[PDB]
């Protein structure tokens, strides 16, 4: 007798359940409800080898591998089966320290992954996972000023868009520094 819950589902994210979108916010972890039945029930999730998983909870964490495999077992001895491959998107910013469009680039990009069109990609891309403007989580980077396209008139500052989420906003004319904020990688 194998149940679980589909309406909330933890992403990968911060720990957010709710309808499955296209972004992973963080690590590289998600949990969704599924309990075992009466006796012998069988959990796996991103596959031990790559994640560690809650057996109590479909919880599923992966951060570096390839594709994530889970699946669940009911206690009574029914099969499930659910492995992580097309869908599972993940950003990742590099920047522990003030960076550059070049240095990041090198890295972000090495990721495999591209960087975001325009400045609002990455404030409603870290708007939607929580942390651009999660109050508290400035703990972490009480400002975080990302590295954005420049403009026409600030290019000719010699300078590129910075944009800064929790600390004020975006902000145009940096680059006549050489690594004001950071590079993203999405996908």
């Amino acid at each position: 007798t194998l149940t679980i819950d589909d309406g909330n589902i933890e992403i990968v994210g911060t720990g957010v359940k709710g309808k499955l979108p296209t972004v992973w916010l963080q690590y590289g972890q998600v949990n969704l409800k599924a309990s075992g039945g009466n006796g012998k029930y069988t959990w796996r999730s991103a596959n031990p080898a790559i994640a560690s998983v809650d057996a109590s909870s479909g919880q599923v964490t992966l951060k570096e591998k390839g594709t994530t495999t889970i699946s669940v077992i009911s206690s009574d001895n029914q099969t499930a089966t659910y492995t992580i491959a097309t869908p599972n998107s993940l950003i990742v910013p590099n920047m522990s320290k003030r960076v550059t469009y070049n240095d990041a680039v090198n890295t972000c990009k090495n990721f495999g992954g591209k960087l975001p069109s325009s400045q609002n990609e990455l404030e409603n891309v870290f708007k939607a996972w929580g942390a651009a403007n999660k109050y508290e989580y400035y703990k972490s980077s009480q400002t975080i000023i990302s590295w954005v396209q420049q403009t026409a008139q600030d290019a000719k500052s010699g300078v590129a868009s910075t944009y800064d989420l929790v600390k004020q906003n975006p902000l145009n004319n940096i680059k006549a520094s050489e690594s004001n904020a950071y590079a993203t990688c999405v996908k």
